[PDB]
């Protein structure tokens, strides 16, 4: 799952943290 790394390219990885953040919103 590491080299999961090399399709960090995309850019999403990261997303994921932000995707996690975004729950709070789930407030509505």
């Amino acid at each position: 799952s590491d080299a999961a790394v090399d399709t960090s390219s995309e850019i999403t990885t990261k997303d994921l943290k932000e995707k996690k953040e975004v729950v709070e919103e789930a407030e509505n």
